[PDB]
DNA sequence: CAATATCCCGAGTACATGCACAGGATGTATATATCTGACACGTGCCTGGAGACTAGGGAGTAATCCCCTTGGCGGTTAAAACGCGGGGGACAGCGCGTACGTGCGTTTAAGCGGTGCTAGAGCTGTCTACGACCAATTGAGCGGCCTCGGCA
C-alpha cells in the first residue's frame, strides 16, 4: 500500500480497517505520512 | 578611399597533331557441321487462395524533464606575413633486363572400361535442445534502536 498508492487512489474505498496500527506509531515514518491521504468514510484500528 | 589582387588581351612561342605513306596480318568468304537447345510435349507442386480464431502488438494517450538547445562564457591558437635554407630541378652515361627467338619435351584432353562414392532415400530412431517451471542471490529502501552539538 506504500508503493502501489497509484492504484489505491483511484477508487473511493468505503472504509480502511488498519490492522495492527501500532505499525503507524511514528508520524516521521512514509507510511505515516502516505497513509493519511487515502479518503473513506471511517479509519478503524484493531491494534491490542 | 587605397591597396593587393584577379581578370583580360595581344606577341611571341615548340611541338602535337593530324595527316600521308608502306605494308602486313587478319577479317572476310564459302563450304561444311553437328549439335545446342528450341520447341514442343506433358508432370505434379506450390504458389496461391480463402476461414476462423486468439493474443500480441499496435496505437493511442498522459504526464513530464531529459536532453537538447541557446547564450554567453573565457582561453588559446591556425592564420598572416615575413624573413630565411636548403633542396627539388635540369644534364652526361652503363649495363642490366626485358624482350624475343629457338628449340626446348611436360602434360592434358580424349576416348577407353570398369566400379564404388555419394547422395537421396527412412519414420530411420530417438533425445539435444526447447520450453516450463522452480529456486538463490544480491541490492536497495524503510523501519527501528542508539551519542552528541547547538540552544534555554
Amino acid at each position: 500500500v506504500v508503493q502501489d498508492v497509484k492504484y489505491f487512489q483511484r477508487v473511493k474505498w468505503q472504509y480502511m480497517v488498519l490492522d495492527e496500527a501500532q505499525a503507524l506509531k511514528s508520524s516521521s515514518s512514509v507510511r505515516w505520512k502516505i497513509l493519511l491521504q487515502f479518503q473513506c468514510r471511517n479509519r478503524l484500528l484493531l491494534t491490542g
